[PDB]
């Protein structure tokens, strides 16, 4: 992995050499832009239009549709172009909301908040992250354990993968149908708190896009200037990339990553914005090549920060930021990897916000192996790999075991 060994202090200096070398192979990296940013706009002004009818932009499906087939392929399309959906009443209501209310037993019950502030730094960046947690470090609570091995829950990945291309040149680059399970955190946001959430950001790489031959290789179109045939949904090259090791690296490909609702989600109630614009990576791409960018700059991207489109170098793409629908209890919202989301800054609803952050991710090699480790934490009741070594369930009184799986839920997460 050359960005494995690529020190943090070259950075500057390994950009400054491969900017270079793509404007050199794209010598009308100017041109390229301008065309890129005109489709762009024009998928602006529609997501602007949406806003102003009242209807929201990101597609909603129902889990229904889904199960029992139904879905168009003018729908498939639209979910394509926006990078996202929203996929209604993937669980009961009434199960979700028996969920949110099990999982603030798991944390009271165990004391959560004291663990947190026993084990933060005695600093001041320690105790502000302590002090009124929103993003809870926990992974084996029973809800959580239930949900990702929910039949229903699988039936929407499984739609969710297939919308890619999975296959090229004689090869699978992951399978669409079968789901393995990505273990992650759970969010309960009060109503006005304040959000020191990130700003509009991309998971899953930033410098790297442009630096690691691998990523160049999934945006071989972009870089090329031949625009129009960049394909979000093309899995090629996808499971390859290479990140600069940080927390923020993700072991899985994930297809889409999504929330799944444990409590009412609405517009200035801490909800999630998204900017549903499937290849605004393209643009964001062209538009650290432009001559107003620094020798040894990508608009700000940054190691170990998830890449962040700004109103500084993307004002076009601020303009169509959107929350994401109205959703109830037990409703869920995907985004694609590519599409940048950002939580709400607002939270003046009258209860907690509450999600369980539940992804896609196909089988695929590269994923099959981050399996026994995060089954080794599971066991153990140990945080994941991926995440700070805080391990408080070891000791959580119910917390989930093998007893709570399905076969569904042994399978995916690499039991049998
Ligand atoms: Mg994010």
């Amino acid at each position: 992995n050359a960005m494995a060994s690529l020190h943090i202090d070259d950075i500057p200096a390994a950009i400054k050499a491969v900017k270079q070398q793509l404007r050199q192979a794209l010598p009308d990296y100017q041109q390229v832009f301008q065309a890129v940013e005109e489709n762009i706009r024009q998928q602006v002004m529609e997501i602007r239009r949406n806003l102003a009818e009242g209807k929201n932009p990101v597609p909603q499906l129902h889990a229904d549709d889904i199960i029992n087939g139904k879905v168009t392929e003018e729908q498939k399309a639209q979910i394509k172009q926006r990078g996202c959906c929203a996929i209604l009443g993937v669980f009961p209501q009434e199960k979700a909301t028996a969920w949110n209310r099990e999982i603030g037993d798991y944390l009271d019950r165990n004391n959560f908040v004291e663990r947190l502030k026993n084990a933060a730094e005695d600093n001041y960046f320690g105790t502000l992250a302590a002090s009124k947690p929103q993003i809870y470090g926990i992974y084996w609570s029973t809800p959580q354990v239930e949900a990702r091995q929910d039949k229903r829950m699988q039936a929407v990945q499984i739609f969710l993968n297939n919308l890619w291309q999975t296959e090229s040149n004689g090869k699978q680059h992951f399978d669409a149908n079968r789901v393995v399970t990505y273990a992650d955190r759970t969010r309960r946001r009060p109503p006005k708190s304040s959000s020191l959430g990130l700003s509009p950001h991309v998971d899953g790489g930033s410098i790297e896009r442009w630096l690691d031959e691998n990523f160049r290789h999934v945006y071989r179109h972009v870089f090329s200037g031949q625009w129009q045939k960049y394909d979000p949904f093309a899995a090629e090259g996808r499971p390859e990339v290479r990140e600069f090791p940080s927390p923020a690296v993700c072991s899985m490909f994930r297809t889409f990553q999504g929330w799944t609702a444990l409590t009412p989600q609405r517009t200035h109630a801490g909800t999630l914005n998204v900017i549903p614009i499937a290849n605004a990576m393209a643009y964001i791409l062209l538009r650290a090549l432009q001559d107003d960018v620094a020798d040894d700059d990508l608009c700000g991207a940054a190691p170990g920060r998830a890449l962040s489109a700004s109103e500084q170098w993307h004002p076009l793409l601020m303009e169509a930021i959107s929350p994401i629908p109205d959703l109830e209890a037990g409703d869920t919202v995907f985004w694609h990897c590519d599409v940048i989301h950002s939580v709400e800054n607002e939270h003046n609803g009258e209860f907690d916000s509450n999600v369980m952050y539940i992804a896609a991710a196909p089988w695929c090699e590269k994923n099959a192996a981050y399996l026994p480790r995060q089954l080794a934490s599971f066991i153990d009741g140990r945080s994941p790999p991926d995440f700070a070594a805080d391990d408080f369930e070891v000791d959580f009184i119910g917390r989930a075991t093998i007893k709570n799986l399905t076969e569904i839920g042994k399978q995916q997460l690499g039991i049998t």
